[PDB]
């Protein structure tokens, strides 16, 4: 086991006994350690530093390695820095990262500094370099006042470091870089003995380090067994204009290629039948078969199941979309509410109200939105508004608050069964063929459609640039649009001329289809694994190939009504907020109502304000009543479904305004059956969620955010449990099956059992082809084969650590995970130039 170090910021701050070390470097040094940074640190957070012990004011002499917040921007895009000021001159010159640190990920950080070159390292690969300083770092005569601190600063301020801290290492010579991408190999060389000042081991802690000024000892964690390696490959993130894993462009492309990515789905949805025991069983039948013969081209069918609601209450009130009962009386004119009924009874707190929202009708009904497409009919007051349809990255894709929205009377009549299918198309991820030209907010938008691309507009090449036009031919010149695709089902143009869904909204229909909507289907096969396995070793007699999961996400047999979907591979169970509350006023508009705060994150662009997180203050139609937080602070109270023994709590805090540190005035942990913990005021990113490891004896069932800013905005909360939790003991982990280009051995597929994504193959010979294919079988019922990755043994590859300009490989690290000064398709970034045969990238 490893020994570490976790700072809480609650007052732990480490001392080197003087006795421990002879002398502290002075002329050069190499100091580095494992940090495991979590979200939310102080601004010039340090994670260890030598500092002026005699000197009693402000100590900003020496240096200092931790993570720092720029200026400019303060409240977001914190990067490890080093600061380093010697007694000659006069500023302290600081080596700052170039990406924002990833909390939760075990982080390498290093700097080196000997005579005048000043290097700041990020898991091996040189981030920063300077030559600003100069020099022995202080006179010998007063070595005696620089002592040595971990997780603090000399200050006054108290700049705690929030995280663990693993190993620490101090060498009084600046290492060359290749030490750090192989520090686990450099395992004591005997020419370095004399320079390894210090390695610190914390697992006894009073016996080498003392507490600085009363503070506690910062708590003692010990891994039992080693480690999961760090991740080899980066996540696929979304592009810029995109929102899901099926927006990136290598994704898209391995559906587009791939067409078993693009196999037999028959969907399931559900209709609430709305006639007099409106919505007739002729409306129901013609709607189905015009769906059917609509989406079965593209492999994709539909079952009908109706659901009869015998509710006369809700069968006489009218359902309004968006018009929520309490938006009447705001002394402005709402579109949505210009109803006959909303100005018999016409009183909004009434139980007899003749008046409803479709808000509330899903509420009510609460039907079984895990298995179906329910279909909902709600008379919207505009003749153009045919309906509403939710979005798979929305957090209500699934739950009882998704599904779509129709007119009765624009559903299953003839001439006008195309509307469904136009909201059809927007579930299953589709956008506007008009996005980028008419949805479009100003000239700079990224999103723009220009071009036929991948990447602007609706995420589609195929659907060509066309603005918003009623007309079934190509629109006027406003930029022209020639081959406007008005025959597409997602335009606003009429029935008779809409007609095909192109092969990228095929594609994308079908991604979609796997990632959220995988229960809606009737396959019990799991989703297929998204991109073909990679290489990441090679030797002479062995290959090792690395796969991505299911795309789902799901790593375990999925039953229906089990919990099994939230479960990660190692027992663990994250579940976001279940119920929301706050002791303020609850405005019953609707707006940043502490539901906002409930499921998975929705703030598309974090730390500006949005109207998808919860938030106090934010009163629309009172600007002269600005109304505060009270004494007691603005609280809110999210209510997590299942209480287990937390390992993690993270807010996703998207907004505020006051610059002060104390935004979050507390966080009090809420225990089961025992008392609330309170986590004292934590600092926070707008851009970063912050996190808090939750060392409590008990199992947390819920957390109360105390905050004195009024424009705080809380997108969401994630609770993670303790890994092996009994939430998921039931549940079976997917196993993995792999075949090769010829037969293995008796020719059946290899099982591969474990949860790190890993197969060695000893059956390869130098020079032939092989031909990997990944499922991800679960319950006996095998998924669907990977796309193949092709491999002749012995051949050049990225991540291989030898650069070859025969596959135009330029800094091949040797790891296929991105931002590390190369790219994983072993390509220069940004400011970048590796050299060497171990590529080192530098700026
Ligand atoms: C729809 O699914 C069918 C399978 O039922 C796919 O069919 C194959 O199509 C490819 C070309 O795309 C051919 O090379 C195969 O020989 C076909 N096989 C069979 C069994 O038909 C079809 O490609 C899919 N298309 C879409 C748009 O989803
Ligand atoms: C959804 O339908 C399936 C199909 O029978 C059922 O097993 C499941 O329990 C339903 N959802 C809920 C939340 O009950
Ligand atoms: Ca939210
Ligand atoms: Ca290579
Ligand atoms: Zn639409």
């Amino acid at each position: 086991g490893l020994p570490i170090l976790y700072f809480s910021g609650r007052r732990e701050r480490l001392l080197l006994r003087p006795e421990v070390l002879a002398e502290i470097p002075r002329e050069a040094f190499t100091v580095e350690a494992w940090v495991k940074p979590e979200g939310g640190q102080n601004n010039p957070a340090i994670i260890a530093g030598v500092f002026d012990n005699c000197s009693h004011t402000v100590s900003d002499k020496g240096w200092a390695l931790g993570i720092r917040s720029g200026k400019d921007k303060g409240k977001r895009d914190a990067r490890f820095f080093f600061s380093l000021c010697t007694d000659r001159v006069k500023k302290a010159t600081i080596l700052i990262s170039h990406s924002r640190y990833q909390p939760g990920t075990w982080t390498h950080v290093a700097a080196t500094y000997d005579g005048r070159h000043m290097a700041l390292y990020v898991d091996g690969t040189q981030v920063a370099s300077s030559l600003d300083q100069s020099g022995p770092l202080n006179s010998p005569f007063m070595a005696s006042c620089r002592s040595l601190l971990l997780g603090g600063d000399s200050s006054e301020d108290g700049h705690y470091f929030r995280g663990h801290l693993g190993t620490l290492v101090f060498w009084s010579t600046a290492l060359p870089q290749s030490h750090f991408q192989h520090s686990s190999q450099h395992s004591s060389g005997e020419e370095e003995a004399t320079d390894l000042v210090l390695t610190a081991s914390f697992e006894p802690v009073n016996t080498e380090w003392v507490p600085f000024r009363d503070e506690k000892y910062p708590r003692l964690e010990v891994l039992q067994g080693f480690e999961p390696e760090p991740e080899i490959l980066s996540p696929l993130q979304p592009p810029l204009c995109g929102q899901t894993v099926c927006d990136n462009v290598e994704l898209i492309s391995q559906y587009n290629g791939y067409w078993p990515l693009r196999g037999e789905k028959v969907i399931r949805y559900q209709v609430v039948n709305i006639c007099d025991d409106i919505v007739s069983e002729e409306q129901i039948r013609l709607q189905h078969e015009a769906l059917n013969e609509a989406f079965s081209r593209y492999n994709i069918s539909w079952q009908l199941s109706v659901h009869q609601v015998h509710n006369s209450t809700l069968r006489h009130r009218v359902v309004l979309v968006n018009c929520e009962p309490s938006k009447i009386g705001n002394d402005h004119c709402d579109p949505e509410c210009e109803h006959p009924l909303t100005g018999t009874c016409f009183d909004p707190d009434s139980p007899k109200r003749a008046y409803m929202s479709v808000k509330e009708l899903k509420e009510a009904l609460q039907l079984n939105s895990t298995h179906f497409l329910n279909i909902y009919f709600a008379s919207s007051v505009r003749e153009d508004l045919a309906g509403a349809a939710t979005w798979p990255w929305d957090k209500d894709a699934v739950t009882h608050l998704g599904g779509i929205v129709l007119s009765p009377a624009y559903y299953g009549m003839p001439g006008h069964t195309d509307t469904m299918i136009h909201q059809v198309g927007h579930v299953l991820g589709l956008y506007h063929v008009f996005k980028g030209v008419s949805e479009r907010e100003s000239c700079n938008d990224p999103c723009k459609e220009t071009v036929p691309s991948m990447e602007t507009g609706d995420l589609c090449a195929d659907t060509a640039p066309t603005p918003k036009s009623e007309l079934c031919r190509e629109p006027e010149p406003t930029t022209r649009f020639p081959g406007a695709p008005f025959t597409n089902y997602m335009s606003y143009t009429d029935d008779n001329c809409t007609d095909n869904f192109t092969p990228n909204q095929v594609a994308r229909m079908h991604c979609y289809l796997d990632l959220v909507y995988q229960q809606w289907t009737e396959s019990r096969k799991p989703t297929p694994i998204p991109i073909p396995p990679m290489v990441i070793g090679q030797t002479n007699k062995s290959l090792t190939i690395h796969w991505l999961p299911p795309i789902s996400g799901v790593v375990y047999d999925r039953a229906s009504g089990s919990l099994c979907g939230a479960c990660t591979e190692d027992g663990t169970f994250r579940q976001y907020v279940h119920t929301a509350s706050s002791r303020r006023v609850c405005d019953s508009s609707g707006y940043w109502t502490p539901e906002e705060a409930v499921g998975p994150p929705d703030v598309d662009q974090p730390c500006e304000p949005s109207l998808q997180a919860w938030s106090p203050e934010v009163h629309l139609y009172h600007m002269n009543m600005t109304v505060p937080c009270p004494t007691e602070g603005c609280s809110l109270e999210l209510l997590f479904q299942h209480p287990v023994q937390a390992d993690t709590l993270t807010l996703w805090v998207t907004s505020f305004f006051m610059e002060s540190s104390q935004v979050l005035f507390d966080t009090e942990i809420l225990l089961e059956n025992k008392e609330s913990v309170h986590l004292g005021p934590l600092d926070t990113f707008c851009d970063i969620p912050l996190t808090i490891k939750l060392h409590v004896d008990g199992k947390v069932s819920g957390v109360k955010v105390y905050t004195f800013d009024e424009r705080i905005e809380i997108d969401a909360a994630l609770l993670t449990s303790q890994p092996h939790s009994p939430l998921c003991s039931g549940c079976r982990p997917v196993r993995y099956q792999v075949l090769r280009d010829p037969p293995f051995a008796s020719g059946l597929p290899v099982v591969v059992t474990h949860s790190h994504r890993k197969f060695t193959d000893v059956e390869v010979t130098p020079g032939q082809m092989y031909q990997y294919q990944v499922l991800a079988e679960a319950g006996g019922e095998l998924g669907e084969a990977s796309p193949p990755l092709n491999h002749i043994h012995g051949a050049p590859y990225c991540g291989d650590g030898k650069v070859s300009e025969r596959l135009g490989e330029e800094c091949d690290d040797g790891d296929l995970v991105s931002g590390d000064g190369c790219s994983k398709v072993c390509e220069l970034e940004e400011g970048f130039n590796c050299v060497g045969e171990p590529s080192l990238c530098y700026m």
